[PDB]
C-alpha cells in the first residue's frame, strides 16, 4: 500500500554497521546506535510526510512533499549536504540523496502491518524490517 502511516517497531536489521561505516559514521558511535532500540514514526498526509526516527541519545527527523526536490542537511548523522527527493514507483517509495555518496538513499515497501526498509550507501545496503505498532 501507499499507506506508510504509524508507529513501527523494529523487527530486524541487517548491515547496520557496513551501511554507517559507508556513510563516515565513527565506529565509537556505531557500537552505540547498534544496542539502541529505534522507533520509527511515520505521519502522511497526501504528499506530504513527516518522518521521526527517535533512540535514547541519537534523533533523525525529516519532512518532504512527494515529487519536490528538497535541500537536506543530515545534521545528525553524517553531517553532508544532499539534494533529496522522495517519489513513488508503484507502490515503493523511493528516496535518491544526490552529492558525494554514491547510490545513496532508500526505499520503502508498505505490505500490510510490515514496512521493509533498504537504505543504501556506496555499495552497503541496510535491510530494516518494522511492525506496527
Ligand atoms: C523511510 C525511512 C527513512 C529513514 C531516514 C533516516 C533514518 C532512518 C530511516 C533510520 C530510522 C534507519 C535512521 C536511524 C538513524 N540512527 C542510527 C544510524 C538513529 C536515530 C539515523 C537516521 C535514520
Amino acid at each position: 500500500t501507499r499507506d506508510a502511516n504509524g508507529t513501527w517497531e523494529m523487527e530486524s536489521n541487517e548491515n547496520f554497521e557496513g551501511w554507517m561505516k559507508a556513510l563516515d559514521i565513527d565506529f565509537a558511535l556505531r557500537k552505540i546506535a547498534v544496542r539502541l532500540t529505534l522507533t520509527l514514526v511515520i505521519d502522511q498526509d497526501g504528499d506530504n510526510f513527516k518522518t521521526k526516527c527517535t533512540s535514547t541519545f541519537y534523533n533523525y527527523d525529516v519532512d518532504f512533499t512527494v515529487g519536490v526536490e528538497f535541500d537536506e542537511y543530515t545534521k545528525s548523522l553524517d553531517n553532508r549536504h544532499v539534494k533529496a527527493l522522495v517519489t513513488w514507483e508503484g507502490d515503493v517509495l523511493v528516496c535518491v540523496q544526490k552529492g558525494e555518496k554514491e547510490n545513496r538513499g532508500w526505499k520503502k515497501w508498505i505490505e500490510g502491518d510490515k514496512l521493509y526498509l533498504e537504505l543504501t550507501c556506496g555499495d552497503q545496503v541496510c535491510r530494516q524490517v518494522f511492525k506496527k505498532k
